[PDB]
């Protein structure tokens, strides 16, 4: 065997998966599993996908030391735990869960992607050890302040949509940012992003932006190709598209319209 895809079944318990030792990828997407167990024997497994299930806790993956990707999207997981042995983990997908705090991931120094969207996290913390982190998704959470990103120096994609962020800050050491998404917040002013020179796409729709002089912060991004500013108070200006066009000459797309 090499890849078992038991997608879309009525599985409620994990069993009779012991004879297969050479399995590298197990896919249990969209089932009714309630507990992770009987998986310790798949030691050379590189990809585990138990997304869209009824999991409430993370367990039974203590022995999968060779895991590279872990998909646990859409479950009932309340706390992040029992992942400390997965040193080779590069991608961690925990979207659409019930997590309230970022914890117990400091041992995953080889993480390149971290997805925690549609959860209940209230504070950005405990990310200081993921210096290899390239993508971080914290959208549709309870975030109120941007912080804890001072050690994500290779961060190139940051998604903070649908939160309660009021001020743009904490992005001092994230100079490699190419995609910054802070749309659907309570931001009133664009600040502290003038050092983000490699920005390509920048979503800031559904905020409270008022002054046109904030676009001076984006002048350093010569590769800025796409910018979203709709549903801001800036759109009340009848030359909203042209004003963005003139201030940001490098962009080829404003909202859903090309230039």
């Amino acid at each position: 065997v090499k890849t078992l895809c038991l997608r879309q079944n009525l599985i409620k318990c994990i069993e009779n998966l012991e004879e297969l030792q050479s399995l590298r990828e197990l896919d249990l997407y969209d089932n009714q599993i309630k507990k992770i167990e009987n998986l310790e024997a798949l030691t050379e497994l590189e990809i585990l996908d138990i997304s869209f299930n009824l999991l409430r806790n993370i367990e039974g993956v203590d022995k999968l030391t060779r895991l590279k990707k872990l998909f646990l999207v859409n479950n009932k997981i309340s706390k992040i735990e029992n992942l400390s042995n997965l040193h080779q983990l590069q991608m961690l997908e925990l979207g659409s869960n019930r997590i309230r705090a970022i914890e117990n991931i400091d041992t995953l120094t080889n993480l390149e992607s971290l997805f925690l969207g549609k959860n209940k996290i209230t504070k950005l913390q405990n990310l200081d050890a993921l210096t290899n982190l390239t993508v971080l998704s914290m959208q549709s959470n309870r975030l109120t302040k941007i912080e804890g990103l001072q050690n994500l120096v290779n961060l190139r994609e940051l998604y903070l949509s649908h939160n309660g962020i009021e001020v743009i800050e904490g992005l001092e050491n994230n100079n490699k940012l190419t995609m910054l998404d802070i749309a659907s917040n309570r931001i009133k002013k664009i600040e502290n992003i003038s050092h983000l020179t490699e920005l390509q796409e920048f979503w800031m729709n559904d905020n409270l932006l008022e002054s046109w002089s904030d676009l001076d912060e984006l002048k350093g991004a010569r590769s800025l190709e796409t910018v979203y500013l709709e549903r801001n108070p800036l759109q009340k200006d009848p030359q909203y598209r042209r004003k963005v066009m003139l201030a940001l000459p490098s962009v080829r797309q404003i909202d859903a319209t090309f230039v």
